[PDB]
RNA sequence: ACAU
DNA sequence: CGATGT
């Protein structure tokens, strides 16, 4: 129903799908850029969007915060909830980084804790998510 | 259908 | 219009 304004907004953005991706972590009150990945030259718009939820639980979890995370991304939200990143990218040299850091962050969410709320931003009712590229 |  | 995913 409300914005929970006291929150993380994460969100990819890419040249391309599959193509070019990044993505950025936003305080949801001001906008201030709290994070941001640098381009990674060949992935998919959800192993962004995953990759984007797994980092701010890391930000957030070394900054003792217990803010939640909202993202825009119900494949996303889920792969995270399953600790599984279930893409269709092909596996092949030209897509080895972005599937090294979809396994690395399998692996950090299999071998650490959080209680962060991971909460799908309602654009239909709020409006585009504050980290997003306005590129869509 | 939904995320779009 | 094309894409990645549930
Ligand atoms: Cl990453
Ligand atoms: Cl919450
Ligand atoms: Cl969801
Ligand atoms: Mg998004
Ligand atoms: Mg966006
Ligand atoms: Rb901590
Ligand atoms: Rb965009
Ligand atoms: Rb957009
Ligand atoms: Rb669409
Ligand atoms: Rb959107
Ligand atoms: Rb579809």
């Amino acid at each position: 129903e409300e914005i929970i304004w006291e929150s993380l907004s994460v969100d990819v953005g890419s040249q391309g799908n599959p193509g070019i991706v990044e993505y950025k972590g936003v305080d949801t009150k001001t906008g201030e850029v709290l994070f941001e990945r640098e381009p990674i030259p060949i992935g998919t718009n959800n192993m962004g969007e995953f990759l984007a939820i797994v980092h701010g639980l890391r930000y957030l979890k070394e900054r003792n915060s217990r803010k939640p995370i909202y993202s825009d991304s119900q494949t996303a939200i889920k792969w995270v909830k399953d600790k599984k990143a279930k893409s269709t990218l092909v596996r092949n040299e030209e897509t080895a980084l972005i599937w090294k850091l979809v396994d690395e962050a399998e692996e950090w969410l299999n071998t650490h804790t959080y209680e962060t709320p991971i909460l799908k931003w309602q654009t239909d009712k709020w409006g585009e998510i504050k980290a997003d590229y306005g590129r869509a």
